[PDB]
């Protein structure tokens, strides 16, 4: 998980990112964990 139009570019691939992950179950097993 590692000019405006580049902060927003920027952004919107680590919300991307994330989404891979927190759309499978991560945090509940961060939590239960």
């Amino acid at each position: 998980c590692h000019s405006f139009e580049e902060k927003e570019m920027e952004k919107q691939r680590l919300l991307y990112q994330q989404a891979r992950l927190h759309n499978r179950g991560a945090a509940e097993m961060v939590l239960q964990m």
